[PDB]
């Protein structure tokens, strides 16, 4: 079963500010989307430091990233902490701090730019200067997985995952645009992840898939 959100107003208004104004640095969306996934890691790891338990549902903390230009898709996965359903609405529809809801005002008033978007916690939604439509699964230690889509447009939706479990953690699922589809080439993809990735700690592998005919 499926159920319906509204976004927050202001993360519709961050929404529509990526989506509808201009921006040159889209690959920013690469650089914030890694430090969301290291930080869910770093989450579960502190967590372990005190009960090494919480780790048998994953036992590694990594990030893969798999571009497949066929489905057209950027996927990234990491095996931090998870959201729980009711964490997914939080994170991922509302804002919390105050502090977010004013960044977003210098945001919209030309005066800040979408690179520093991540400083108040809504780096993830700069996946949308380069997707259309985005999908999230995810698994916390304390409850099932869960599957959060938007194309935006003010609304999003939530439902029981039934796709392949992930242990623990999230996967980001970037159905790209059109025009941003060298962002799935190997060397392209592979420059950006290795400058992005600089200081993460977290073992980070990227995939490639080769498709040739066979003559």
């Amino acid at each position: 079963q499926v159920e319906r959100f509204t976004f927050q107003a202001e993360i519709n208004q961050l929404m529509s500010l990526i989506i509808n104004t201009f921006y040159s640095n889209k690959e920013v969306f690469l650089r914030e989307l890694i430090s969301n996934a290291s930080d869910a890691l770093d989450k579960i790891r502190y967590q372990s430091l005190t009960d090494a338990s919480v780790l048998e549902s994953k036992t590694e903390l990594e990030i893969k990233i798999i571009p497949d230009k066929t489905a057209k898709t950027l996927t990234l996965i990491d095996s931090g902490i998870g959201m729980t359903k009711t964490d997914m609405v939080k994170n991922l529809g509302t804002i919390a701090r105050s502090g977010t809801k004013n960044f977003m005002e210098q945001l919209q008033s030309g005066a800040a730019d979408i690179s520093m978007i991540g400083q108040f916690g809504v780096g993830f939604y700069s996946a949308y200067l380069v997707a259309d439509t985005v999908i999230v699964h995810s698994k916390n230690n304390d409850d099932e997985q869960y599957v959060w889509e938007s194309s935006a447009g003010g609304e999003f939706t939530i439902a029981l995952d039934h796709t392949e479990p992930l242990g623990r953690g999230t996967k980001i699922v970037l159905h790209m645009k059109e025009d941003q589809l060298d962002y799935l080439d190997e060397t392209k993809i592979k420059n950006l992840v290795k400058k992005h990735s600089e200081f993460i700690q977290y073992p980070i592998s990227l995939l490639t898939i080769k498709e040739k005919e066979v003559d």
